[PDB]
């Protein structure tokens, strides 16, 4: 066991490694990586199961820690599957864009990309920085669609089967840090403004 | 997309023919075969999707019946990969080892070999039979246990991580059948007599 958990880690964290190298842009090569992220909480896993407070002179996480992670990497794994069986399989895909970092950016649960920023003035330049994507992929148990990213004057969303969805309202953070609620969205062309009547 | 829908169909369903004919005791196998199950169910779904009632003369489910068999196959497809990754990767695992109908035999949720049957008897042999199963795989996100199907005067259990979990209990059967509750065990070996005392 020691020496297989440790062979195996070893031969696992190198895949990885070689992943993080390699910076490929073909779904595929995504899907083993995040196969091997996943093995590497089994592995862990494992080792804590066994009592092992660290393999190899590193730190082994507590088995919720691993139990965690494998779920993150499951769900990411699945993603890339779906998208994988789908239309969208052949275009670029970047580390970046497959990353638990921006599958957990709003909208979250999502890979997506072409990612850039929105920023919000709540009176004169309180002013918030958000991130709005033009490619926002939706994966369901079979199948998944590819919407864009929108702004607002209320905040960002996307329209899936006719459905309007806001993944950032900007009243949140204006009524959490400003004392009007009257603000000025800046996304990379006109400004947008309050659009209905200001009072007293 | 006819054309496209078709022909990955076809592929899909031969795929899926061919795992059938051959009868593999090779987990690998499995695996992909669940993958080509959850494939099958991204194109009833799109071709739904696009309005064709029929693929080839075939009927093209609802939406929701190719979503859940994706579920189903997802399932299965996910605890074959984690068996993959453990210790248990290379016994051999039949077809039916694998299908959703052992699947989802109690205790459910659960890969499950060598299953045989135990027969109680509610008086004089209403006797119902039910399977118990030797080999019983608990899969979790990062891991996975074998544990043995037990038998008990009150019903059939296993023990994981110390906690003792009945997937039949004998006395609902009992309620819904017959008038006392009173009843005879035979699993393979000693019938199991009730343990506590029996009232007038």
């Amino acid at each position: 066991h020691m020496e297989t958990l440790c062979q195996r880690l070893n031969v696992c964290q190198d895949k990885i490694l070689t992943h993080y190298e390699n910076d490929s842009t073909d779904l595929r090569d995504h899907i083993d990586y995040w196969k091997h992220m996943r093995l590497e909480c089994a592995i862990y896993y494992k080792a804590r199961e066994m009592g092992f407070k660290h393999i190899n002179h590193q730190v082994v996480p507590t088995l919720a820690v691993s139990k965690n992670k494998a779920l993150q990497a499951i769900e990411l794994q699945l993603t890339l599957e779906t998208i994988y069986n789908s239309q969208y399989s052949n275009e670029k895909w970047t580390l970046q864009d497959v990353s638990l970092e921006v599958y957990l950016t709003a909208p979250t649960g999502c890979i997506k990309k072409h990612g850039y920023t929105v920023e919000v003035q709540f009176d004169g330049d309180n002013t918030m920085h958000y991130t709005n994507w033009t490619h926002i992929y939706i994966c369901e148990e079979a199948s998944v669609t590819v919407v864009e990213g929108q702004v607002d004057y209320y905040g960002l969303y996307y329209v899936h089967e006719g459905i309007r969805t806001y993944f950032v309202q900007f009243k949140d953070d204006a009524e959490k840090y400003s004392k009007n609620k009257v603000w000025e969205v800046h996304a990379g062309g006109q400004v947008i403004l309050c659009p209905t009547s200001v009072f007293s």
